């Protein structure tokens, strides 16, 4: 079974696209190397497309289905309900994509009587027609990057407004409360950054000879098959539903979730799908219990010891009892060759390690800076290369997502996100006046609208009190963020130290909510610090989901 079939039909964009970094009169204060800067666009959809398509074989043994077995044992105690048109409605993100049938995401979420009866419709014939392939939109994504010594566009299908809407009211619910269940502890998305660091700290001190490793399927959507889909709609299945429920999640497994024709933004059939679509509402919650299932069952044929597993998507980390370092690189061959029977070979094989923060998963690895009474707290961080450059672009150029802003509230800990992106994007906020206006991110694919002014409290909650006063951060953190700031052009760390001062001065001068930043935020900055008190579920990745 091959991944996809193509026509010849090219991916075509739906507007204007750069690939050149913008350049305004605030770029070379932040990034002065803008050659390195790039964004994809659909003229490497081509390279993408062969990278994508190829042949899986599946061999499925008794591990494979003991596990599932379990599984279902699990998914058999949740109780999912529908939602209703309005309820789904209210999940649709304001600039989410129009449908084709005179509608869009704004008429939606006003619950137009245009858009509703549409609505009504698609469901209708859920419920009636479970063989007819439901119609979807392949585009090339238009993500920027640091070039290395160009990666090609990712592409991203999606079927039709309507539809969208209806996965919503059959699956919401299901996909929010069913992985958790059936993973337990394992279920990545449930944890805020401080909760997955401290979960992650505790896993790791559990074992009496810890070892762990990251596993890193290639091209994980493609490596999905039709019985991978049809397995997950089973562990649905055996939820307690609705019974229009049951039959729209057979009718969007049938029809969408399995395969489906792909044709471009232009109307022109581009080709055929038979593996995972990246933007439906089950993306997350189906590559979660996927990867899980396979990953569980190559545990037990390599026969690792007192597992503990963290998946969220295709992101897979195990934490195990060493046997000893040459039994270990044998175990995880084993694994390896069991995920490889299961159709999800690595991307590159994967390696023992024995110590924590040498493990790197979603990008990210743990580290450990000190609190204000000197206590080690760990935190999660990355290397900030595409940070600062999606940065870089996001300040010559509005975009629907600001990454700076979900890098802020997710990285909230690190000395780059403290000490550069807080600098620079609030010192433009407070050029133009828009503390107080909200803006569109991203957590764990869910679209959220914030203010910027309230990122004091949201830190607080998502990382505790101590993501303002870290300091005495690893020396081989430091030497990386320095590293990244030479090769990108950035100015050095005591130039955002300086301007620091100068940006929390101006905050505090504000009062209220602006002070408050200037207070919590900036604290790192000043040399006599002011003492510091408190103040007064799943991952959604491609599922067109929002919150405010
Ligand atoms: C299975 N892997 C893991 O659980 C994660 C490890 C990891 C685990 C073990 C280990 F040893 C090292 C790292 O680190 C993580 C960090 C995050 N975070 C984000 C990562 C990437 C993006 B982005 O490029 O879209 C956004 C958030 S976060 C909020 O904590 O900083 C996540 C989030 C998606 C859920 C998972 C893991």
């Amino acid at each position: 079974s091959m991944s996809y079939t193509w026509t010849g039909a090219l991916i075509t964009p739906c507007a204007a696209e750069e690939s050149k970094l913008p350049i305004n009169a605030l770029s070379n204060s932040l990034l002065r190397h803008h050659n390195m800067v790039y964004a994809t666009t659909s003229r490497s959809a081509g390279q993408r497309q062969k990278k994508v398509t190829f042949d899986r074989l599946q061999v499925l043994d008794d591990h494979y289905r003991d596990v599932l077995k379990e599984m279902k044992a699990k998914a058999s105690t949740v109780k999912a309900k529908l939602l209703s048109v309005e309820e789904a409605c209210k999940l649709t993100p304001p600039h989410s994509a129009k449908s084709k049938y005179g509608y869009g995401a704004k008429d939606v979420r006003n619950l137009s009587s245009r858009a509703v009866n549409h609505i009504h419709s698609v469901w209708k014939d859920l419920l009636e027609d479970t063989v007819t392939p439901i119609d979807t939109t392949i585009m090339a994504k238009n993500e920027v990057f640091c070039v290395q010594p160009r990666k090609p566009a990712r592409l991203i299908v999606f079927p039709d407004l309507g539809v969208r809407v209806c996965e919503k009211m059959a699956l919401y619910d299901v996909v929010s409360t069913l992985p958790q269940v059936v993973m337990g502890s394992s279920y990545g998305f449930q944890y805020s950054p401080g909760q997955r660091v401290e979960f992650l700290v505790n896993t790791w001190k559990s074992k009496k000879n810890p070892m762990g490793f990251s596993y890193d399927t290639r091209c994980f959507d493609s490596t999905v098959t039709e019985n991978d889909i049809r397995v997950e709609e089973s562990i649905y299945q055996c939820c307690d539903l609705a019974p229009e429920a049951r039959q729209a999640i057979k009718s969007l497994t049938e029809r969408l979730y399995i395969g489906g024709p792909l044709t471009n933004s232009k109307g022109q059939n581009c080709g055929y799908r038979r593996c995972r679509a990246s933007g439906v509402l089950t993306t997350s919650c189906g590559n979660t219990l996927t990867c899980y299932l396979k990953a569980s069952a190559a545990c037990r044929a390599a026969k690792l010891q007192d597992c503990t597993m963290l998946v969220n998507g295709d992101d897979l980390v195990v934490i195990c009892e060493s046997a000893g370092v040459q039994e270990d690189a044998a175990s995880l061959r084993v694994f390896t060759e069991a995920m490889t029977r299961y159709s999800a070979p690595p991307g590159d094989p994967p390696q023992p390690e024995y110590d924590l923060e040498l493990i790197t998963s979603c990008s990210s690895n743990v580290s450990v800076a000190h609190d204000a009474s000197g206590k080690r707290v760990y935190y999660l961080t990355r290397d900030p290369t595409t940070p600062l450059a999606r940065a870089a672009w996001e300040t010559a150029r509005h975009t629907p997502v600001n990454s700076w802003l979900g890098n802020i509230i997710m990285y909230a800990p690190t000395l780059w996100a403290r000490m550069i992106l807080m600098t620079h994007f609030f010192s433009i906020l407070l050029a133009q006046e828009q503390l107080e206006k909200a803006l569109d991110c991203q957590i764990y694919g869910a679209c959220y609208s914030i203010e910027p002014l309230d990122l004091p409290q949201i830190i607080e909650r998502l990382h505790g009190l101590s993501a303002f006063s870290l300091h005495s951060y690893s020396p081989g953190e430091i030497n990386r963020v320095a590293s990244c700031l030479r090769k990108l052009g950035v100015p050095p760390l005591r130039v955002w130290r300086h301007r620091a001062r100068s940006v929390r001065a101006r905050l505090l001068s504000q009062g209220g909510r602006a002070a408050t930043c200037g207070k919590y935020l900036f604290n790192w900055a000043v040399k006599t610090k002011l003492k510091l008190t408190p103040i007064p579920v799943a991952g959604y990745s491609g599922g067109d989901i929002y919150h405010s």
